[PDB]
């Protein structure tokens, strides 16, 4: 059901691939086309192998060469594509942890939308790479019940789908309606436990029960909102549908004045092998154009070409 848009290339020769990229860059001048045609059509594990082979051939590090050879957004994209899947979310989290200038958007997006499995892998990749504990660094660079919600979620311990108890559904719906009357400023532990810990299917029932109880959907309570409110929205939307949430994220990365390339790159690279196909379907369903068409319009050059190759779905 969950389908990315990049898969293992058939008849893969890592050595041949290394020589293509070498021909593309050796000398003054650069063949961005050959580079982006190659790497956007190889899976991430194949890219790591291509990098290995490149080093043995040329004696040179592949990513460093592409850092000097390439420029701007296109460089940032290619270098993102070269990060191993296993470390990519751990890296984007580190990049976003900066004490005062901490990038909450990224923390929220990743933690609210990743599965239990994905979180404990991220938590392990993060300690190996950076020699510190993800939860502690998060705690040290965040505050309030935003921090609390995050730590809870980082416990990667959500309830599994079981049999539905409508009485319990009645109570939580009632508890979240009341928490929302109090503007998410009281007994925060309670609604954190409900939203951060109860099962996916339980909570989808809760959202409907809530709408009966209140007249409005739970999203309409939150949206000029704080960090904690953005997290509740991200968690709620991720509960309803992860690809929808991530389609929405892509949309706002582009809808305004310029482009939030940081987000565009991250969502495409990190989702390219999990559920980007599903993301395209939600984006078309909910925003009335292909994801392809919005990339085409908001991006240019080789950067755009690579992004469209990764994504696909022109005739969506
Ligand atoms: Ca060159
Ligand atoms: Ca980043
Ligand atoms: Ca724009």
């Amino acid at each position: 059901a969950l389908r990315g848009t990049v898969t293992d290339f058939s008849g893969f020769d890592g050595e041949a691939d290394a020589e293509v990229l070498r021909k593309a860059m050796e000398g003054l001048g650069t063949d961005e086309d050959s580079i982006l045609n190659l790497l956007t059509a190889r899976s991430n594990a194949q890219r790591q192998q291509i990098a290995e082979e490149f080093e043995t051939l040329f004696g040179r590090d592949l990513v460093n060469d592409m850092k000097s050879e390439l420029t701007g957004k296109f460089e940032k994209l290619i270098v993102a594509l070269m990060k191993p899947s296993r470390l990519y979310d751990a890296y984007e989290l580190k990049h976003a942890l900066k004490g005062a200038g901490t990038d909450e958007k990224v923390l929220t997006e990743i933690i609210a939308s990743r599965t239990p499995e994905e979180l404990r892998a991220i938590k392990q990749a993060y300690e190996e790479e950076y020699g510190s504990n993800l939860e502690d660094d998060v705690v040290g660079d965040t505050s309030g019940y935003y921090q609390e919600m995050l730590v809870v979620l980082l416990q990667a311990n959500r309830d599994p789908d079981t049999a539905i108890d409508d009485a319990q559904v009645e109570l939580d719906a009632q508890a979240l309606f009341q928490a929302g009357e109090l503007k998410w400023g009281t007994d925060e532990e309670e609604f954190i436990t409900i939203l951060g810990t109860r099962s996916v299917s339980h909570l989808r029932r809760v959202f409907d029960k809530y709408m009966t109880i209140s007249g409005f959907q739970i999203e309409e309570t939150i949206d000029t909102s704080g960090n904690l409110e953005n997290l509740l929205l991200a968690v709620v939307k991720s509960i309803r549908s992860i690809p929808a949430y991530l389609a929405e994220t892509l949309y706002y990365a582009m809808k305004g004045a310029g482009t939030d390339d940081h987000t565009l790159i991250r969502v495409i690279v990190s989702r390219s092998e999990i559920d980007l196909f599903n993301i395209r379907k939600e984006f078309r369903k909910n925003f009335a154009t292909s994801l392809y068409s919005m990339i085409k319009g908001d991006t240019s050059g080789d950067y755009k070409k690579a992004l469209l190759l990764l994504s696909g779905g022109e005739d969506d």
